[PDB]
């Protein structure tokens, strides 16, 4: 029964790796991890936003039953989006917490006899509560707890465990440090202010590279929730100019949509991404050197789609590959473009490499092919395990009859349902809308052509669908 390492990329869309796609952001050791294992084609998160993702991830219940189904900052603690009022108040920290005996993939890992490990993003509830990493399973934890502090890769502090780590840097609202008054926004310099002393991806990285050091002796379940690419736009200089060299000169990005400005907005994105590969690059090197690789599983996948906002140009990159990624069509709809994320695992002498599975799945599914894979009596879940089709014997793969998802967001709210070709969407629900989309995935992989006047049939099945895959107050 072998490690896992489970590493979870943040608003990385299914076009943002070269090998779903991608012509302008390099990924090489993410394509060369591809090459050496099985690529998925329809992996789908439990959420189009990270709260509810990672919810459905831990907890191994779909969207529709889980504790946690859209991003909840408990605004009633306080002045919970003052980054100067969270630094001095801890209780103003984090998001809605997991109830305290919540069975989570790390728990069951933990009963199975695993060392267990978190490392980057937290968002499943704020320091002191019952939902914290080190109650939720996890022995070991570092970096963000709260989905608001990531906003920023130079925090004031980080966590280690349930403590906090203060770094040599100021206190920020990226959401509130526009440029200079009559800085040229074209000048590199009038951006200096961006880049402090202690870039958070360094520590997180050192520390789960201190944790396998730690636990290389021992079977060990290790998440890598690393914040990366979410904006802010903040990356090593090396990696930008490589990228400013390559693409050439851009429009500065002013903060219009929010988060930092950025100098070069498309360089930035893409040095955000290939910096991190680099990173998985040297895990390889020592899993390697410690002789590993053969007994360590790895998953590469990402929360959500992509995004829109904070100097992002997901058009530019396609970064939704197959799937369109403009407002509307990623991050926050239950559109492909937003639910469907590049799953890679590799497991070498196991997994056959250069393999593509295109068996429909998702993050409810990775709590009971842990269970499998540990050889363990799985806990109650929504998921079917996928660990047949991982090591090439289809014959014995369970299928779901459908997956269903809701984000009941407090603007738009959305529900959907897969079924074979069939993709039913409900989306503007708050402004009272009942009218179901219902699009052929076969014939109309970007969802462009509503067909739902044509079967009627499908709508129905798919209403009665939504209604028993649900727990809870509807919406
Ligand atoms: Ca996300």
């Amino acid at each position: 029964s072998p490690n896992v390492i489970y590493i979870l990329m943040d608003d990385l869309g299914y076009g943002d790796i070269g090998c779903f796609g991608q012509d302008k952001i390099e990924t090489p050791h993410i394509d060369r991890l591809c090459s050496e294992g099985i690529k998925l084609t329809q992996h789908y998160s439990g959420s189009p936003v990270s709260a509810p993702a990672r919810c459905v991830l831990m907890t191994g219940m779909h969207s529709g039953h889980a504790q946690i189904r859209f991003n909840n900052e408990l605004a009633e603690r306080g002045a919970v989006n003052n980054y100067d009022s969270v630094y001095v108040h801890k209780e103003l920290e984090g998001q809605f917490p997991l109830q305290a005996n919540t069975m989570t993939i790390g728990r069951m890992m933990q009963q199975a006899g695993y060392t267990t490990g978190c490392f980057g993003k937290w968002g499943l509830g704020y320091p002191g509560s019952e939902g914290t990493p080190n109650k939720q399973g996890f022995d070991r934890f570092y970096g963000y707890n709260c989905q608001r502090q990531s906003h920023t890769y130079y925090p004031p502090f980080l966590y280690n465990d349930e403590e906090r780590v203060y770094l040599s840097n100021k206190v920020t609202d990226p959401h509130r440090s526009p440029l200079d008054k009559g800085a040229d926004p074209n000048d590199p310099a009038s951006y200096a202010k961006y880049t402090q002393k202690e870039y958070a991806n360094d520590l997180i990285f050192d520390e789960l590279m201190g944790f396998v050091d730690a636990n290389k002796r021992k079977p060990f379940f290790l998440m890598w929730t690393t914040p990366l690419p979410h904006v802010s736009l903040q990356a090593p200089e090396r990696w930008v100019q490589h990228y400013v060299k390559k693409f050439g000169d851009e429009k500065p990005y002013t903060g219009q949509a929010g988060y930092l400005p950025c100098r070069y907005p498309h360089a930035t994105y893409a040095a955000m991404i290939s910096y991190f590969d680099e990173q998985i690059g040297q895990l390889i090197e020592k899993l390697k050197a410690e002789h590993l690789y053969e007994n360590t599983l790895i998953v590469f996948t990402s929360d959500n789609g992509p995004t829109f906002n904070g100097g992002s140009d997901s058009p530019w990159f396609n970064s939704g590959g197959l799937f369109n990624s403009a407002y509307g069509w990623g991050k926050c709809f239950l559109h492909e473009g937003g639910i469907r994320v590049p799953a890679i695992i590799t497991w070498p002498g196991k997994i056959k490499p250069g393999t593509q599975s295109d068996h429909i799945c998702a993050f409810q599914d990775v709590m009971p092919t842990l269970a499998e894979l540990a050889g363990i009596t799985c806990p109650p879940t929504d998921g079917i395990s996928f660990l047949p089709t991982l090591l090439g014997k289809k014959g014995k793969q369970k299928e779901h009859t459908y997956l269903y998802w809701e984000y009941p967001d407090p603007r738009i709210g959305n529900k959907a349902i897969r079924m074979g070709k069939w993709k039913g969407i409900i989306t503007d629900i708050r402004k009272g809308n009942t009218q179901m989309q219902l699009y052929n995935l076969e014939t109309d992989i970007r969802e462009e052509h509503d067909v739902a006047a044509q079967h009627p049939d499908i709508v129905k099945r798919f209403e009665r669908l939504m209604k028993e895959a649900r727990n809870g107050p509807d919406f």
